[PDB]
């Protein structure tokens, strides 16, 4: 049929031979005459899924031994309150560093529950930008740092991340987790829904260092505490099957395109098609980054005023593209260029910006 | 190539819900786009999250002043969830203890508050459900706690009791929407969907609104999830659209009378054939509280146990091991479980009993 170019931000475009190995077994998978949804968790099929999808993950990032892979429930919502509930102890601090949104979510749970401190924050400046590490307040009773990556609404994300030494150093890596290699020995935990970047809604992917966390957290209920999950395997209670296959097969994808590294490769080209159509516009088009601190994954901006803004908007969405409006908490439009989003979706977008402007 | 999916959870699925999903995996509702590639906040999405709950509205006759949540974390969050809402100092959180799943409620409880035990077979090893007549009830109850079928034991609640003191709550993972239900004999109802309503991932949770608060994380309060329809955070997009699908199947067999009439059936082959058995067979539960949801029986001892589900397994019958912590066997009829893979267990049944 007609053209469509999916930039949702969040569930998002899945990489198509994932989703067209999911439809092929999903009567059958693995020769048992059932769906992979319809195993046991116990069983040996499931369980080969599960194994996999860590090693992929392990292999993808080069995750250390001494770090264990988890898949949870609760999205990185849950997250951000789980995080405090079993670092966050008392006569400690939980310092954020604020560059968006997310952040700020981040923080608001842990103060349910502790001390907080803010290391540093762009929110004066409405989070066009990465503050500098130098700027960073830190405290010798700091339980952790903790960081956006990649702040999904702002359009900004960190280049690098710093060396912390006092505390572990905490990121919420939901919309930028394996768009690019990660040191992942810089960190304490990782945090991901795998909705944005490695699959489908409904898993969380959290890399630990075991020994920060393997330890129970007494008055802390089971399920929320992360030695129940790290001891279990991930299996305490009946884990997201179907969401962790697909995420198994969105890995498989990530491996056979060359990994990380190539990855990245095509994610700053995709994005380059982009952020040049903006600066090309003569200022038709504004992006909210500055520009030491675009987001390679989620690209923000707005046209010289609302009308433009809600015409080129719904000229958008009658030419076939999906999800471009901002969120809405600020407006705008927002390109969300994850992984499976093709280059030729960024293509057919600058193109759309082009006529647009031309013919404004 | 026979396959007999008795699996205990995850479980097996209605044929049609799956073929559906598979059809339009990669371009549903004319979009081009999955289901699981939809933004939450899409309208295609949100169609799909609405006709859920209005399908399961629909079907259990769920009045007006009971919203329907779908939440991730399993039956098992709900556990301590539940007394995190509603166990507010100087009240006590009641449970009615029927078997494993029972106990593990009642513990995330002690965590948060106060707890009582209102009765319980445990002694008897569960082999039966209470009479309400013995329940032990407090003035200052939070809640009481069932667990409306024993997953492990094979019992199961044949009616409910008429509470009126405190809100009564319920684990209804293993048989919810198995049966027609009066919704307000409770306060809240809970269930992972992946035994009677979909695959794993969601969690469905029914609850009086009214009933249900300073200082609990935002995930974690109910009034959360009712103010924001279940979608405060990203829900589990593709296990809800699953649950349509599943709840379009019930719908169009009959609905929640007519599946009652398939379970009876199906369970009704299976008891029929250990009652005719002549001891070969035993089942664990007393007749008065059997499970019409999870059969559990064992042979005459150990050996022709492991005998048995062998020679299952070996003819393609899929889950039937008994939960560890109590061996025997044990035949999960959930509501997608077909008639004909019951009858193809008793067939089995039968000629093992011939051939010892
Ligand atoms: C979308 C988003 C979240 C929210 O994740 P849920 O799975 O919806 O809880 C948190 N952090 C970031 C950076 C996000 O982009
Ligand atoms: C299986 C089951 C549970 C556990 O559900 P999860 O989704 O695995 O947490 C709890 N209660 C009952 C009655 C069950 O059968
Ligand atoms: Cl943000
Ligand atoms: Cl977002
Ligand atoms: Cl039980
Ligand atoms: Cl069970
Ligand atoms: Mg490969
Ligand atoms: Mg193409
Ligand atoms: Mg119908
Ligand atoms: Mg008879």
């Amino acid at each position: 049929v007609k053209q469509v170019f999916n930039f949702n931000a969040g569930p998002s475009a899945l990489p198509k031979p994932a989703l067209e190995r999911a439809q092929k077994e999903l009567l059958n998978f693995n020769d048992t005459q059932m769906s992979v949804m319809e195993l046991s968790h116990r069983s040996q099929s499931y369980e080969e899924v599960h194994e996999q999808a860590q090693n992929l993950l392990r292999e993808l990032l080069q995750i250390p031994n001494d770090y264990q892979i988890l898949f949870l429930q609760g999205g990185a919502s849950l997250q951000f309150t789980m995080l405090p509930m079993n670092l966050l102890t008392k006569g400690t601090i939980g310092n954020y560093v604020l560059t968006g949104s997310w952040s700020e979510k981040a923080l608001k749970e842990a103060k349910l529950l502790g001390e907080t401190h803010i290391a540093a924050s762009t929110k004066a400046n409405s989070y066009q930008s990465i503050p500098d590490f130098s700027e960073f307040q830190l405290n010798e009773n700091d339980a952790y740092l903790h960081i956006t990556s990649n702040n999904t609404i702002y359009g900004t994300q960190y280049q690098n991340f710093p060396e912390i030494n006092h505390a572990p150093l905490i990121a919420d890596m939901s919309s930028d987790i394996l768009s690019r290699p990660l040191k992942v020995n810089q960190f304490g935990m990782i945090y991901a829904g795998a909705q944005k970047n490695l699959g489908p809604s409904g898993v969380t992917v959290v890399i630990v260092k075991k020994d920060l966390l393997n330890t129970k957290v007494e008055q802390v209920p089971t399920m929320l505490q992360y030695a129940t999950h790290i001891k279990s395997d991930s299996l305490y209670n009946t884990p997201p099957t179907f969401s962790i296959y697909m995420l198994r097969n969105v890995l498989d994808w990530i491996k056979d395109l060359g990994g990380a590294e190539a990855i990245a490769k095509q994610n700053e080209e995709k994005a380059k098609i982009i952020y040049d159509t903006i600066d090309e516009s003569n200022g038709f088009y504004v992006g909210h980054a500055e520009k030491g601190s675009r987001s390679l994954m989620n690209v923000t901006f707005n046209l010289r005023n609302e009308e433009l803004n809600q015409q080129f908007l719904a000229k958008a969405k009658e030419q076939g593209f999906v999800g471009l409006n901002g969120h809405r908490s600020v407006g705008g439009c927002r390109a969300s260029i994850y992984n499976a989003v093709p280059i030729d979706a960024c293509i057919a977008l600058r193109e759309l910006m082009i006529q647009f402007k031309e013919n404004a």
